[PDB]
């Protein structure tokens, strides 16, 4: 299934997450992105930060060359990293991501984070960063442009700026049953901005940012009980939850079985009572909980 964005392009509602930590060889991203596309994923989420755009791009070009898909069938996202917020650095950074992937355009280019870093924090008017993003859409470098990790206030700042040409099409944010972003999702729906959920399966629990004492989302007893009722798995319940909320959902897996499993989210439905039960789990838990974000002047979870 796809969703129609506010600029008239379409986004597949289930996306493949490609981040793996540096202990995973870079060659894995090539293999698993091919597996994802063979499984039926058509939306692939990457970023300059992930140090994998060469491999993810090759995987996409590999699947086109062999006839499985056409370029126009794939929705490829990359993200502008926080050391490149100054407007003069935006287009060169996007052109670098395109060169690494060996693609002519990205379907989606996002501001990865509102928290600017020296080109150690920076201060940058994100409205000027946005104006540079609009120019990248105009140039045809990106079909669509959006943001990531923005709160309501930061999103309004873009929506209210004088002479705005393009609204962000989405806001890709941490979102799952323990931090379900209900109020932000309502705001996004009011503005025809799609919410894209990352860490929808509870994150990779990487020690750099996630406390290992935090509860493990896929062990949640309500999710396990719904998995048992539907004869599915807790991951599938958590992905289907987002789709029935009107949220576009990413899922990372580097495991061949689980990659193929995750596309089963299209094969069943949760009832109103099941959705109410999952909505009940919300507990303001963001897994990314680190001094490196929390001390930033533009930390999104300040509101
Ligand atoms: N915009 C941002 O700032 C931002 C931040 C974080 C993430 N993201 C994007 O969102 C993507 C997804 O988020 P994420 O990487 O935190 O991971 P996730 O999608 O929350 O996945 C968490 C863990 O779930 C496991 N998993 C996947 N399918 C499963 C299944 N069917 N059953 C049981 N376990 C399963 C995976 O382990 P295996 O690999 O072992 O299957 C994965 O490591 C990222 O890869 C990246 O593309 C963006
Ligand atoms: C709250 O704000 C943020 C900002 C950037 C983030 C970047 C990542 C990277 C590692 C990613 O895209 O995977 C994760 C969490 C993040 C949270």
């Amino acid at each position: 299934q796809c969703v129609k964005l506010n600029d008239g392009h379409f986004m597949p509602v289930l996306g493949f997450g490609t981040y793996a930590p540096p202990e995973v060889p870079r060659s894995k991203a090539l293999e698993v992105t091919k597996l994802a596309i063979e499984a039926g994923f058509r939306h692939i989420d990457s970023a300059h930060l992930y140090n994998n755009e060469e491999q993810v791009g090759l995987a996409i070009r590999s699947k086109i060359a062999d006839g499985s898909v056409k370029r126009e069938d794939i929705f490829y996202t990359s993200k502008l990293w926080s050391t490149f917020h100054r407007p003069e650095l935006v287009r060169p950074a996007l052109e670098n991501s395109l060169k690494k992937a060996q693609l002519d355009y990205v379907d989606l280019y996002l501001i990865h984070s509102p928290m600017s870093l020296k080109p150690i924090f920076d201060i940058v008017d994100l409205c000027t960063t946005w104006e540079a993003m609009e120019k990248c859409k105009d140039a045809g470098l990106a079909k669509s442009i959006g943001v990531s990790n923005f709160n309501r206030r930061q999103l309004e700042m873009i929506l209210n700026k004088p002479g705005l040409k393009y609204k962000p099409v989405c806001n890709q944010v941490e979102c799952h049953p323990y931090f379900n972003r209900s109020k932000l999702l309502d705001f996004c729906k009011s503005k025809d901005i799609v919410l894209v959920a990352y860490s929808a399966l509870g994150s990779q629990r990487d020690k750099r940012w996630v406390d290992p004492n935090s509860p493990v989302l896929l062990e949640d007893p309500v999710l396990c009980a719904l998995a048992k009722k539907h004869k599915r798995t807790p991951a599938l319940i958590a992905l289907r939850y987002q789709l029935q909320r009107g949220v576009v959902v990413l899922a990372k897996s580097y495991n061949e079985q689980r990659i193929r499993q995750n596309v089963q989210v299209f094969e069943f439905q949760l009832t109103a009572e099941d959705m109410k039960a999952i909505d009940g789990l919300d507990r303001n838990l963001h897994y990314f909980n680190s001094d490196s974000f929390a001390s930033h002047p533009n930390y999104p979870y300040s509101d």
